[PDB]
């Protein structure tokens, strides 16, 4: 897909894996859909089948740190865990690397970001599913925020999110968006390790 041309939107899904994430895959793979799926360390040990389902099945992994710490609270060190601890699990589930991060709340400033080997991949439509859980009120935020270029926030911790994606997907497609993974929303443009991007 040519996002520079193509009108583009790229779902994004935080704090999985969990107990709902293959119905969710279940529920993308019946619209031929692919996401990116900001995963914490700490759930991927868990879960390494559905992590080769991401892999196997056109996702995209990134990157959420291991325990989902604010990492401006910790040291050069404590960041450093954050990330190699998620990457050794997200290796040893998968095999692969991934090459995008999404710092936990948002949180980040240039003195950490530096030590950060990805970019830094945030979002400029929150569903707000985190505070509401509810299905419909994510699909209408998702749908009328969005525009060219977007990014859009959801939670992969919740049954919210599997009940709102079939719809969710159906009206993006007849606004015609088309769904991508963030690596194909940001191919071609200037994509930097320790930069944060919330857009293309
Ligand atoms: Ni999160």
């Amino acid at each position: 897909v040519d996002c520079a041309t193509t009108k583009c939107v790229a779902l994004t899904f935080d704090d999985g894996p969990g107990e709902y994430t293959n119905r969710l895959l279940d529920e993308l793979s019946e619209q031929h859909t692919p996401a990116t799926f900001f995963v914490l360390g700490k759930n991927v040990k868990k879960y390494p089948k559905t992590l080769k389902r991401m892999v196997d099945e056109g996702h995209q992994i990134g990157s959420h740190t291991f325990d989902h710490k604010d990492i401006t609270k910790l040291t050069a060190e404590g960041i450093e865990h954050e990330v190699q601890w998620t990457d050794e699990a997200i290796e040893q589930a998968a095999g692969v690397k991934p090459q995008i991060l999404r710092p936990p709340y948002g949180a980040h400033g240039a003195v950490y970001d530096r030590l950060i080997p990805y970019p830094l991949v945030l979002w400029d439509v929150d569903t707000l599913d985190w505070k509401h859980h509810d299905p419909q009120k994510t699909v209408r935020i998702a749908l009328e925020e969005a525009k060219p270029g977007s990014i859009i926030l959801m939670h992969d911790i919740h049954e919210s999110s599997v009940k709102a994606v079939p719809q969710l997907v159906s009206k993006l497609h007849d606004a015609g968006y088309t769904l991508v993974t963030v690596d194909q929303l940001f191919a071609g443009t200037d994509f930097k390790p320790a930069k944060a991007y919330d857009h293309r």
